[PDB]
C-alpha cells in the first residue's frame, strides 16, 4: 500500500492491448499494482543521481515534503511477447482521498538522471462510498516510451535489458492543483522480470537517515 496522509494509490497498471478480431482483444500487462504491511525503508540519497535534481528536482521536493508522501517502487516489467502485434500502449491509474481537491499528475520519464518526457493530466474528484476516487482510464504511452520498449524488446538478453533499465527511472508527482501542495511521489525503478508468474514489484518508502 502506498499511500500519504492526504492521498492513497488504490491501482496502477502500464499495459498493451491487440484486437485479434472485431469481437477479440487481448490485454498484456507490463506492470501491475491492484488493490496495510510495513515498509522497508530506502534512504533517498541513495537514487538522486539517477533522477532530475536542481529547481523542482526530487531533493528540493523531499526537502520542501511531507516525507510521508515519497514512495520507491521496484518494477520487474513483463516484456514477453504473450500476444501477437496497431497496439494501444497504455496506463490505467486511480487514486483515492478523504477530502475534495483536484489533483495535478506528473510523470518525468528520465534517462541518465536527465528528464527526457513529461506528462501532465490534471484529475477531479468524484465522490464514492464516502470517499474521493480519481480515475486515469487508457492514458496513451507517448512514442518515447512505445520505441523504448521495442528497443528493449530487441535485446537478445534479459541482462542486457536490465544494464539499460540501470540508468531509466520513472518520477511520478500527485499535487493539489490549486494549492500545490505535494500529495504523493513515487519514483519507479525497473528490472524486466525472469519469474514464470509474470510482472513483480516491492514497494519501499524513501526516507533521510
Ligand atoms: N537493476 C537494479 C535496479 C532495480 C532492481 C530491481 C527492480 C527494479 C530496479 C535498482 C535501481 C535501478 C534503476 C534505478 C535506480 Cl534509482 C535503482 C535504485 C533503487 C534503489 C536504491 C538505489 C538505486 C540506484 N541509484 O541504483 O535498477
Ligand atoms: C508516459 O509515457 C508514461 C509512461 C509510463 C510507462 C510505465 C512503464 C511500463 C513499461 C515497462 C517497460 C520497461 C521499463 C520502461
Amino acid at each position: 500500500t502506498i499511500a500519504s496522509s492526504r492521498l492513497r494509490l488504490l491501482e496502477y497498471s502500464a499495459f498493451m492491448e491487440v484486437q485479434r478480431d472485431p469481437d477479440t482483444y487481448s490485454k498484456h500487462l507490463f506492470v501491475h499494482i491492484g488493490q496495510d504491511p510495513p515498509l522497508e525503508a530506502v534512504d533517498v540519497r541513495q537514487i538522486y543521481d539517477k533522477f532530475p535534481e536542481k529547481k523542482g528536482g526530487l531533493k528540493e521536493l523531499y526537502e520542501k515534503g511531507p516525507p510521508n508522501a515519497f514512495f520507491l517502487v521496484k518494477f520487474w516489467a513483463d516484456l514477453n511477447s504473450t500476444i501477437q502485434e496497431g497496439a494501444f500502449y497504455g496506463v490505467s491509474s486511480q487514486y483515492s482521498s478523504a477530502d475534495s481537491m483536484t489533483i495535478s499528475v506528473s510523470t518525468k520519464v528520465c534517462s541518465f538522471g536527465k528528464q527526457v518526457v513529461e506528462k501532465v493530466e490534471t484529475e477531479y474528484a468524484r465522490l464514492e462510498n464516502g470517499r474521493f476516487v480519481y480515475r486515469i482510464h487508457r492514458s496513451p504511452m507517448c512514442e518515447y516510451m512505445i520505441n523504448f520498449i521495442h528497443k528493449l524488446k530487441h535485446l537478445p538478453e534479459k541482462y542486457m535489458m536490465n544494464s539499460v533499465l540501470e540508468n531509466f527511472t520513472i518520477l511520478q508527482v500527485v499535487t493539489s492543483r490549486d494549492s500545490q501542495e505535494t500529495l504523493l511521489v513515487i519514483a519507479f525503478v525497473f528490472e524486466v522480470s525472469t519469474s514464470e508468474h509474470g510482472a513483480q514489484h516491492h514497494v519501499y518508502k524513501l526516507v533521510k537517515d
